[PDB]
């Protein structure tokens, strides 16, 4: 390998109603200082990886708040930023951001990107929100992220970090094409995701299709692809597990064994994007622009 | 309702010395095949009616020999009349010379069981190179003896539903099934030429039939389509290409795949209405999708 970096993918079991936010910062560092006893130098969090999947219930659309970050870090953050900036581990984080901007109040799903020095590299918004906005009783269980976030207004964006081309994307994002392939324009080596998805209380199809989407982004771009899942019940509602590292061939190099609080590690050398780059997926030599208008111009179909 | 029995219609290895005739001869056998088995539309491999040349290097006109003037012709004639006959529809791959100078492309057909051709796709994304480069194992010509096709990924109205149209290489780009998704595509016909050995070092790329699959499973759920694709496989002149052919359903799965790396046809049955479901389900295009962060896709052709 010529330019590893080892990434330790840090996979959380449930997190309930009932569970205060130092226990859940308390169990991300542990998960933060595993990663380093194994000589990880980025570590990466699911999304909304600091309270339960509130999504789930039904409030005013300011009613999930107290779930929100008013600042990041702030005073219960602070020891996870700063236990990894004494271990020399960037990490990026998902939760729920709570800003002010143009005058407003604005809700967004987010996902940070931290240095190993401790400085912030970027963040990215949540762009593709599922679920609905109000009440839908004929569902088994609600969804209302469309309530409680507003679509990101960073698009997926790509930074100069850890030696490479890293960007960001959260949950529903990874079966998008176009997710991947607009941080693949931007020359992107390493991709992080974050995710919750719901599950039925058979189940090998959703993993197959959880899979599927992320190894596919990461062969068709040449790019790492992490994965990293909030799994297990969280006050009777299953999520999904199956944390993977995807290397740019598309092949699986590591995968979560459990739906609990669970590390993947792999050696991840970035110059393998370099191959299909250059010939393959060389995008200046083989795309055709003019003829992709439409995944831009219409949002639905004709 | 909406049911359509789909044969693919493997080949096995075209030679440089193969005539014609044989080739057409082959055609017929695995359109016979599918017949008897019952086969509404039967797929046939890109450049289905030559060896693949691109694998020569000659004059940049020099390869006109393996070329089709018109489509169909008196060579082809005996393969448009078979299927009609028989009541079957298909779609062929073969290198299309028209003038518009001369034009020389990577086509593929689609033909209707009542022998009337519905349209026609031309080759987006060529492989490969134009120049002779000796430092590769083998060579791949495509840019060379092909332009960029004008036909754009087309959605037709056939065989009881949307049909669309991609070639090969094509298969590993997310924008050939999502264009045609945007049309509400059900059934996408794919026929490829994939050599098993890299080109640059020669050596066989154990990742081949993984990456084969992988671009069309993942198309075809993340597009709620079926796609079939339909190989020419075999070892021409010392040269081995890929097998593999395989029918996909909307929700990626494999229904059917061939077994060998000779003529071969696997068949199944695609309910078309299944799409639909996947469509309603998952999968919304008029819901999610957020074109106003996508303008990279459109606005820049290579890395920034």
């Amino acid at each position: 390998m010529t330019r590893r970096i080892r990434i330790g993918g840090a996979q959380m079991g449930a997190i309930s109603r009932s569970d205060s936010k130092k226990e859940i910062v308390d169990r991300l560092i542990a998960l933060l200082r595993q990663a380093s006893e194994k000589g990880c130098e980025l570590v990466v969090f699911p999304e909304l990886a600091l309270s339960t999947f509130f999504p789930r219930w039904y409030a005013e659309r300011d009613g999930m708040d107290g779930y929100f970050e008013d600042g990041m870090p702030n005073a219960a953050t602070l020891p996870l930023f700063e236990e990894a900036r004494r271990l020399g581990i960037g990490f990026s984080l998902g939760y729920a951001e709570l800003v002010q901007e143009d005058g407003r109040v604005r809700r967004f799903n987010t996902t940070v990107l931290v240095e190993r020095n401790g400085e912030i590299v970027g963040k990215y918004r949540k762009i593709h929100l599922p679920g609905h906005a109000e009440y839908e009783p004929e569902r088994s269980h609600q969804h209302l992220e469309k309530r409680y976030f507003e679509v990101g207004n960073t698009g997926f964006q790509v930074w100069d970090a850890f030696g490479g081309r890293v960007g960001m994307a959260i949950c529903n994002d990874r079966r998008w094409v176009e997710t991947y392939r607009v941080m693949g324009l931007q020359d992107v080596e390493l991709i992080l995701i974050g995710y919750n998805t719901p599950v039925a209380d058979s189940e090998t199809l959703g993993m197959f299709h959880n899979h599927l989407t992320m190894q596919a982004g990461a062969y068709q771009n040449s790019t790492w692809v992490v994965g990293v899942a909030k799994a297990g019940v969280e006050d009777g509602h299953r999520l999904m597990g199956g944390s993977v590292i995807v290397a740019p061939t598309g092949e699986i190099v590591a995968q979560a064994m459990t739906e609990g609080d669970e590390l993947i590690v792999a050696d991840c050398d970035l110059d393998r994007c370099r191959y299909y780059k250059s010939h393959i997926f060389n995008f200046a030599a083989h795309r055709r622009p003019e003829f992709y208008q439409r995944i831009t111009s219409q949002t639905g179909v004709e």
